[PDB]
């Protein structure tokens, strides 16, 4: 039934009963502990206990309770005084370590972990019942025994009527996101279990009607592109981004958020701007850049708040800036001010990517309360609609739990806790780099008041804000559009750069060391980074990371950087890309390769054109609506054309090159010629280099020759006309 | 206290406070400095400091910290920001100059420098006690203030328990060889200061058991035959080795690293070879020869390792090749892939050869933790017992210092920059050698890819293995049993080739200037050579060399090249050699005594038994085992034979050539006839030449007649029979 285990120390062993549970001592986390029995003079471990901050329950055996100290006591909970020992005492240690477990384990789980304790004979769905028809299959039986038992035996569904209902929100199922609602600070809580795809889908399609004007944010994810205008039919006013030479995803310009550009710009339908006072239904804003850029959502809502009805945050690589609290500024769930004049904000949030969750778990935090009583609200059986078209009728339990336990994880002094440590951790971890004069730098500023970045304060550097920003104009970011407290480091996302680029310049250095080689490099050396554009490599940060781990990659970012400056062969180095491709790398050296791969994106001017593909100087011309787009691909109007002659051509699918992840030319729109320019140099980079091949979607190869080359579906006007289904 | 001074420029002085030391100017090595304190705009001051890679904290003064170039941050410690001038900038400078004083001084000398800096009344050993002995006689005055009060001061032992145990390994002495140990990528290092001689005497004593094979190199040091052989009782399989023309110590044979030859070559013990998948204990190779031959050490542990327990690497004559990215392939301890079937790793290293170090310090790195779980590993109980047979209970504290002074020298970026701006001062005077058409032209190859080698970039031959690599089969060398990527030419050997012998054809030339001649002249004009053997002369090279001491020396030998053009009379050139035998070399002039000498060893072909006694077919027949041999030694089953009547007889004592300066007929050996060739002529030189006699070991000389003859104590087996003591 419980797994708690009562920490106690030597001398308090024989004073206590609760020989039912595990005891243990006291050199322990403390996360498996129900409830720490010490001395009154055992003050380093009743210390030790309350700096946790969990909220375990610290009983104090004492010969003189009139005499121990004031400032010991706010720290233990109960006294066992020597002035009877029985087994009352049993009583009181046993609720206590009841009282806690209630407290820690959140509402979903909790009954979930209650219902499997029972023996229940299962004829509902889903099929395998218990896992019991894959132990009958030796494939399904290896299926079994490597998940475990417990993992089937969570996976029930509405027949098991006991655990709520997930999609009409009732019994313990609402519970737990009513609870994820408090600790949001926000009205109400929807759980997805679609990730936040389908979350992007929820919202859109919830508050987006066909015509409507949408406050698009170009750096947006395919998500938001085809929700709110392929599907919904929301009709988009693109606001510029910003890049530097590391074709780093940037916020969006400052010169943007002005009232007469957007006014100007929205001119896709003329009284739908010229008079209204809020012109745009939706306006999506991407809070969190995957390259670390964090916006100022206080400042987004007091300059173009006024002018929506509804401001989303896709949120999804971000979420801790709630609980971090120099970060609070970043954070569009702790804006106090709001009234009717102001606009509904919804939050969506990849619970997996940088928080607590299992892949595909995410949520929708809705804080609208504020605008209740008009006809632009959408109230909760409005929303609940678009939330159980996308949401499945046989969702997964143990995902639902997932979502409900990191609202616990996140609660309270005991979750802040967690993200302040991770930042100690990654400010000494980032010193290290630095004062070892690596080649592999982190992306922060070089000068913070007047010293060194490395020369301040741990502690102080993990609660200023100064430490963590984006300043106007400086030449270290090399980002040309950004205004006074407008943008901020994430400093989750540890961004080391790679030699090759000279921000203070803005162009390229003779010698580069393109990230793939890192990449690869430390990926034969077991360790995973999250990805590797052009000149730089990233790594997540969460309270998973213990400074063993960060010190084990410091150490293979200096063995690879040793392996570069003497000149090691490729053999040596990357032995899985050479075991693979060996009459192409032949002979080779990293440094060889090095200058090799450097010198194409180099002499391409790749960061160049990674810029312009999001200045609205060069964005593509619209030459259909993105719906209209998706209508004429679903009717079969298109042609398979090449790169060479798809200039002008208009784009039935969205381009997505890596780097930036982001889409370059939108359904509807079509291709300029800097979207050409890009996708050549990523296609020749795909021949030229086998192994340093970088992702792309949205574009399908074909072999033609010695050469793979780029193909994209585009509008034929030809076989629209001669198709009388839709009249000729 | 402390001795480190703040560099500080003309602008920088009046803006900080540690007049506590001795400030001064920039112009300075660095090697003095404890912080160089500039302005921002003073960047060849700073790029001067951060170029010696000494580690020295840079303290910037700033009028703009915002503005400062990003490269030049990257070298500048501290910023000293003018946006306070206090007594808190004066701390922080004093702070820095105590870290980098702490990071520079190792372990154990650290500690000596402490314990000096007491006043401490010594009633303990050495009875000299703080040298107050020596300061109450006159002899020993002079010898106090000869060497200064210090030497005498540090002179401590066993009893200063401050300090550790030199034996036991404890305290700030195992501190001292730990940090060695991860310095040279070792697992432990043992310092010995009783040369590489007793460290010889340490591994194979620890090793070696009586009756044991150990794969024996020919080329091997007196002491590693006295040790592995006389003494432990190990029986050798001798692997035979290459010699040109020169009479240079090349080398094993290319074929003599083959398993079937090996095993074959083993039967010593016919079940020993037969099927033991290791037949060797030890395996003794010397990795760099005294001319210049350095191996692959990778290659020899991939050839023969998997044959023996343990290699033993005697590099007494190298080390510096861990520290120098080029020779990489020549360090053992650089050896990655290292497992169970592999061989336990011993490098032995005179660390005052051709490292910093006092005369008599060695050290043992030992590399066999990936052995660790099985009979044959040699664990720390295990070896120290040996060290300690050989190790004094009173060491000499200064030369334990020495130890830890070069590990600590040799250690980052700092010690392989002082290897590394020597190749150039070499690489620099080779070529002015070459180009100025000396007749003592450098060991080098003539042309390297296509290109003379004097045309090649000094920076790319001080990074580039092909400059340095004797080539299978190319005549310059000469060595007629090299196989590919084997074999180095170790560029640290300033070797030299004097007129005589063609490389090419194989034999002498007509005209000849033997070295003995060179190496007399150079002594008269204070240039004290290493070695001069026939035809070449050797000096070392380490990081003492100035390019002007470099060009000192090659303006000596342009005066001795036209003293031999023009012939000079004897009484000039050499005026030492002259004033001592005046009636032998009356009225003889350089070219006179050149021919004569050249002649004597052309027409006795000096250089073709010089080879011979190096190779297999020529080996002296095994009349007895060396520990035999010394036994027989022990009891006196011996006499006295002259060379003429020594042909056949059982050696007693190893026959000492110098050149090679290796054995040529070990003890136990009976003495071949090519032994008693190469013997007779160098005796017939020591009576035809009085002044250019070489140096012989081995054998005694005694005055008879005009001519002095050469004996050598072998075995009499009369005196043997005639002894009642070992049975009648
Ligand atoms: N997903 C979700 N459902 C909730 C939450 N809180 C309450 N609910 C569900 O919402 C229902 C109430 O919604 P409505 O009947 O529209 O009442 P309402 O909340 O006033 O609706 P609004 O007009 O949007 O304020 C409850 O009966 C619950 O089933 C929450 O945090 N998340
Ligand atoms: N000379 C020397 N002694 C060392 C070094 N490192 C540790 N020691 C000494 O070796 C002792 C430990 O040796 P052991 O007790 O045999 O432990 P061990 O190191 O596991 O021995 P192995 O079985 O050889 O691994 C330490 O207590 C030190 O006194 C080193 O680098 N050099």
């Amino acid at each position: 039934s419980s797994s708690l285990k009562i920490a106690s120390t030597q001398e308090a062993r024989q004073y206590f009963d609760t020989d039912r549970v595990v005891v243990d001592a006291v050199g322990s986390d403390f996360t498996d502990v129900g409830a720490v029995i010490a001395m009154d003079y055992e003050t380093d471990v009743i210390d030790a206990a309350d700096a946790t901050k969990f909220g375990i329950p610290v009983f104090a055996v004492t010969k003189d309770a009139q005499a121990i100290s004031a400032d010991e006591l706010k720290k233990i909970f109960h006294i066992i005084d020597l002035e009877f020992d029985a087994t009352v005492n049993a009583r009181e240690i046993e609720t206590a370590v009841n009282n806690y477990e209630d407290s820690i384990l959140p509402p979903f789980f909790k009954s979930l972990k209650e219902y499997v304790s029972r023996y229940l004979i299962q004829f509902d769905c889903p099929g395998h019942q218990g896992g019991q028809y894959y132990r009958k299959h030796p494939a399904g039986r290896e299926f079994y025994d490597f998940f475990g038992e417990t993992v089937f035996r969570a996976d029930l569904c509405n027949a098991d009527v006991a655990l709520g209902d997930l999609l009409i929100h009732e019994g313990p199922a609402v519970a737990a996101e009513k609870h994820a609602a408090r600790v949001y600070n926000a009205d109400k809580t929807y759980f997805v279990l679609g990730g936040s795809s389908n979350a992007n889908n929820t919202v859109t399609s919830a508050l987006v009607s066909n015509g409507d004007l949408v406050l698009f944010d170009r750096n947006n994810h395919k998500s938001v592109y085809n929700s709110a205008l392929a599907m919904a039919g929301g009709r988009p006013v693109y606001l510029q981004t910003n890049r530097n030479p590391y074709g780093f995803i940037g916020g969006i310009y400052d010169s943007d958020f002005d009232e007469k550009k957007i006014r100007e710009l929205a001119a896709k339908v003329d009284p739908e701007r010229a008079k209204w006072k809020r012109p745009f239904r939706l306006a999506v804003i991407q809070l969190g850049t995957y390259d670390g850029t964090i916006y100022n959502a206080h400042e987004v809502v007091k300059r173009i708040g006024h002018l929506c009805d509804y401001i989303e945050f896709d949120s999804a690589w971000v979420g801790y800036e709630q609980f971090i609290p120099m970060m609070r500024n970043s954070s569009p769930l702790l804006i106090d001010d709001l009234g009717p004049e102001d606009p509904g904000i919804i939050v969506v949030q990849s619970v997996h990517k940088q928080q607590a969750g299992f892949s595909q778990t995410s949520q929708i935090h809705k804080k609208d309360s504020h605008i209740k009583g008009q006809l632009r609200y959408c109230d909760h059986k409005h929303f609940n609609n678009s939330f159980n078209l996308f949401m499945s009728t046989s969702p997964f339990y143990p995902m639902y739990a997932a979502l409900d336990v990191n609202a616990a994880m996140q609660e309270g002094e005991a979750g802040r806790k967690l993200w302040h440590d991770l930042l100690i951790t990654t400010i000494e971890a980032r010193k290290k780099l630095i004062k070892a004069g690596s080649m592999f730098r982190p992306f922060v500023p070089p000068v913070v008041n007047g010293k060194k970045w490395e020369d301040g304060d741990t502690e102080d550097m993990a609660n200023n804000i100064d430490y963590w920003r984006f300043e106007k104009g400086a030449k270290w970011h090399a980002y040309e559009g950004y205004g006074d407290n407008q943008y901020y480091v994430d400093p989750n996302k540890f961004m080391l750069t790679t030699p090759g680029i000279n921000p203070e310049t803005g162009d390229y250095e003779d010698f580069g060391v393109p990230a793939t080689i890192v990449a690869n490099y430390l990926r034969d050396h077991g360790i995973i980074p999250e990805k590797s554009d052009l000149n730089s490599i990233l790594f997540l940060m969460t309270p998973a990371e213990t400074p063993a781990k960060m010190n084990n990659l410091i150490t293979q970012l200096l063995q690879l950087q040793r392996l570069i400056e003497e000149d090691a062969p490729l053999k040596q180095v990357l032995p899985s890309i050479y075991a693979a491709n060996e009459e192409r790398y032949n002979g080779y050296t990293i440094r060889e390769l090095c200058q090799e791969l450097h010198d194409f994106y180099k002499n391409n001017n790749t960061f160049t054109y990674q810029k312009r593909l999001f200045l609205r100087e060069f964005f593509p011309e619209q030459g259909m609506l993105p719906y209209e787009a998706r209508q004429e691909f679903i009717r079969n109007h298109n042609k398979l054309v090449p790169l060479n002659k798809i200039e002008g051509e208009i784009a039935l699918e969205g381009a997505l090159p890596y780097p930036p992840g982001v889409f370059c030319v939108a359904p509807g729109e079509k291709w300029s010629e800097t979207a050409v320019k890009y996708f050549t140099i990523l296609q020749d980079g795909i021949n030229n280099f086998p192994g340093f091949a970088p992702e792309i979607q949205g574009v399908y190869f074909k072999q033609e020759g010695d050469k793979v080359v780029a193909y994209g579906e585009v509008y034929d006007a030809e076989v629209a006309k001669n198709d009388d289904r839709y009249n000729n």
